[PDB]
């Protein structure tokens, strides 16, 4: 571990090398705005602050228009001729928001300005130049120059001698183990891929040792029926610890060793691993020593050029239906075989190649030449599709390495919003070490999103019994090349979590009239806090936050009494900070829902189809506690039907009336009606998929815009459960009226078109819920979880068969009032 350590960290200078703090391309010292590119780049306005005009320019521009022709015209209207104007020294950044719009993007794909026109505000920019920019969190040339902190050979394959290991003994067993079980043994499993090589092997069960009752010792030799020389490369063996009561056996930890070490050699003598239960426990494991080291040589190079080989139609014809299924899920074992010898001739359709490694005979080193000689004459994947590389069932370095390769693709725009479940992946790396793990870093060293979010994914991923001690160390490295400046900001941001979710705590301990005064007096540390320093907003790192509004400050008196935290911008061209901090729930899965919903509206808007959906943030800032974004002037559909309720018996037209107070006008009625269809589709077909089948008058939100939206993912993926519910009154407001209008057909057809739109990346929703199964989320602990999923996108069926059955699961949903609708 030490030696892999070191080995570790001086890779990582070498990574450094080639961030130098002079570029300021890798090394801005500002956050770039998030942009997620759109299709057909319609006009919007903007107002630009410009450096002595009191009043800021306001303007009409092309959505399709780039930053930097944007950044000319506002120069326009103050100059005559740009002549002598240093054009390329100018950038423009969001009010209020220390981020910068990036200058070879569309307006329009910038999220701040698409969020603006779903909501109809103000898009209130500043134009200014690098120099006035705040740069704080840059690195210095001190950090750069920093260091980083946290005989004979027999090649394996000559090497026949069995896998052998004694397991000695287990030191420090607690009282309490020893007052509640007799006796204890381990069951030793071999897994590559992660999946098991043979049946586990149980050891005997014995009780604590005579005069040591810390002291569980078994001297027991276990062999398994394989030799060194068949044993991958990323073999591990798993030992599982079992307590039988005294007055089922229930597994008390489990630990994993790797058999060979990140050098290639063979794991040999004694060996100590730890299990942790809340303690930590020292298992040892004794390996044979011989008088020499193995170590693991891969097979040598097939050189090979492979156009030249027989053609069949019965043949190719099942071969491309194999070719343009959805995914590897569920492929049937002769599909499997036909596809292996036939895999050279499916060398122009990259994306492919997980479904042909997954339909790999075997893993065995003879067959290994065969494999890697089709790797590298193998066309580039898109990095979607690599993803599916880096789940667990491929666990080969150079499968990895080359997936990470071919990962290199990607945008940073496109990755911040991924990051969780490459952390996840994490767990598949058997070594410190790996070209994951640095191409990670690599795009936190030149994105300072991306790095602060890394931050705190992998500050959650800490809490994993098994895992915990890896991720500190990539935890260490991320800090430590992050530079002083950034680590001053997130320990600043961390004191502020600490500080709300004490406050959080306090009230909810205390009842009744002594809350309120509670959080008053219990805010004044939080307060203290900002008198010290100026803190970024966690959720949102280009808020920076001055001063607590003591008294907007206050409690939701809900389930878990979460905070409405209230703060000072620290920029007049800004507003408010509004968050809500919860204490005691776990907002991962929250998390994971809001990321799938802002993945499906990603895919629609990259075919055109926007669904004006509302897309708000959430993070978990530890154990059972966060903050999360509060969408403004928006109501629970419950809240909405019992408000009019008082006044009316109309049972149809109580949202109609909500959204009427608000939007007056008639242009304004049927603009508020029309973002309610589309937000709408967006929501029923997210429903369906993700199978949150909790919706009811409490989840369900709106906005004043008319903008419908989910707030509460309780029941996520629960497929076993009318899918949605389309009651009167929403109906109600997508017709215009009491009687079908063609805006029901306007609604329907938006559905379809994006539940297709969805289906067609079918992969990508497996791969990225397959990849956060590790996570520990209590209902998506299997890959039959993934196949629910699977089996709501129909894959089998044409788009227009699915059209059909989303169709009636619609009508469905509309129940008795059904009959008036075709």
């Amino acid at each position: 571990q030490n030696d892999e350590v070191a080995a570790f960290c001086q890779s990582i200078m070498k990574l450094k090398t080639k961030f130098p703090y002079t570029d300021h391309c890798t090394n801005p010292g500002y956050l770039l705005s998030p942009v997620t590119v759109q299709r057909n780049m319609a006009s919007v306005k903007v107002s630009i602050e410009i450096e002595g005009l009191q009043l800021p320019v306001t303007f009409t521009c092309d959505v399709s228009s780039t930053v930097e022709i944007i950044i000319m015209q506002a120069l326009c209207w103050v100059h005559d001729d740009l002549n002598q104007v240093d054009v390329g020294s100018y950038i423009l950044k969001v009010c209020g928001q220390e981020e910068v719009l990036q200058n070879n993007h569309c307006l329009g794909s910038h999220e701040h300005i698409q969020n603006c026109r779903k909501w109809d505000t103000e898009i209130k920019l500043q134009l200014l130049t690098l120099s006035a920019m705040c740069q704080n969190l840059a690195r210095t040339a001190e950090d750069d120059e920093a260091p980083v902190d946290l005989r004979n050979i027999k090649e394996a394959w000559t090497a026949t001698e069995q896998l052998q290991f004694t397991v000695y003994a287990a030191h420090g067993i607690s009282s309490n183990w020893v007052s509640n079980y007799e006796k204890y043994y381990l069951i030793c499993s071999l897994s590559h891929n992660g999946k098991d090589l043979f049946k586990p092997i149980q050891s005997k069960k014995v009780g604590t040792y005579k005069n040591a009752a810390y002291l569980i010792k078994w001297d027991e030799l276990i062999i398994f029926p394989i030799q060194i020389s068949q044993l991958p490369l990323e073999s591990v063996l798993h030992l599982t610890l079992f307590g039988v009561l005294n007055q089922g056996p229930e597994a008390l930890g489990k630990v994993s060793l790797t058999l060979f070490d990140f050098k290639r050699f063979l794991t040999c003598g004694t060996k100590l691993a730890y299990l942790w239960t809340s303690e930590r426990i020292v298992l040892q494991v004794d390996f044979p020593s011989p008088a020499f080291d193995i170590i693991y040589t891969s097979p040598q190079i097939d050189r090979n050029i492979i156009k030249l080989e027989t053609l069949e139609s019965d043949i190719k014809g099942k071969l491309l239906d194999i070719i343009h299924r959805d995914s590897s899920f569920g492929l049937s074992k002769e599909d499997k075989v036909f596809l292996w010898e036939n895999r050279y001739y499916c060398l122009k359709h990259p994306n492919c190649l997980p479904k042909i490694l997954a339909s790999a005979p075997n893993w065995k080193w003879a067959n290994l030449a065969k494999t890697y000689s089709l790797l590298h004459q193998w066309p580039p994947l898109c990095p979607l599709a690599a993803l599916e590389l880096l789940d667990a069932k491929f666990a080969d370095q150079e499968v990895r390495s080359l997936a990470v390769s071919w990962m290199e693709a990607i945008s940073d725009d496109e990755l911040a919003d991924l990051l969780p479940q490459f952390v996840q992946a994490l767990k598949y790396e058997i070594y410190l070490n790996s070209s994951l793990v640095r191409f990670l870093l690599s795009r936190a060293l030149g994105n300072i999103q991306i790095a602060h979010s890394l931050y705190w994914l992998l500050k959650d991923a800490l809490h994993d019994t098994h895992f915990g001690s890896r991720y500190e160390h990539v935890l260490g490295a991320l800090l430590s090349v992050g530079g002083k400046g950034l680590r001053e900001e997130l320990s600043k941001q961390m004191k502020l979590v600490q500080l709300l979710g004490g406050v959080a705590e306090k009230v909810r301990q205390a009842s009744g009239s002594t809350r309120q005064v509670v959080l008053q007096k219990s805010m004044e540390r939080v307060q203290s806090f900002f008198l010290r320093n100026k803190c970024r907003l966690p959720l949102k790192p280009s808020l920076v936050a001055k001063e607590l509004n003591i008294k907007s400050c206050s409690f939701f008196s809900s389930n878990a009494m979460p905070l409405k935290v209230t703060m000072v911008n620290a920029d007049p061209l800004g507003e408010e900070i509004n968050v809500m901090f919860k204490v005691g729930e776990d907002l991962r899965q929250d998390m994971l829902a809001l990321q799938m919903i802002k993945i499906m509206d990603k895919i629609w808007l990259k075919e055109g189809l926007d669904l004006r959906m509302v897309i708000f943030r959430c993070l978990s800032t530890g154990r059972d506690r966060g903050m999360v974004e509060l969408v403004p002037a928006s109501d629970t559909l419950r809240k909405i039907q019992v408000e009019y309720g008082v006044t009316g018996s109309f049972k149809d037209k109580p949202l109609a009336e909500w959204l009427r107070k608000y939007n007056p006008s008639e242009e304004e009625y049927e603009k508020a009606s029309e973002n309610f269809i589309y937000s709408c589709a967006g929501c029923c077909v997210a429903t369906y998929v993700l199978g949150i089948c909790d919706r009811h008058n409490d989840n369900i939100m709106l906005r004043s815009t008319g903008h419908m939206f989910h707030i509460d993912f309780g029941k996520f993926l629960g497929h076993a459960q009318a899918p949605f519910v389309l009651t009167s009154d929403m109906a109600y407001v997508i017709n215009g009226g009491e009687k079908p209008t063609i805006r029901f057909q306007l609604f329907v057809d938006l559905c379809c078109q994006a539940y297709n739109l969805i289906r067609k990346q079918t992969n990508l929703f497996l791969n990225l819920l397959s990849l956060m199964i590790p996570s520990g989320l209590p209902e998506l602990t299997s890959i039959q979880d993934l196949k629910y999923v699977r089996d709501a996108l129909q894959p089998q069926t044409t788009d227009a068969e699915a059209t059909i059955f989303f169709t009636r699961l619609i009508e469905s949903s509309l129940g008795s009032i059904a009959t008036k609708f075709n």
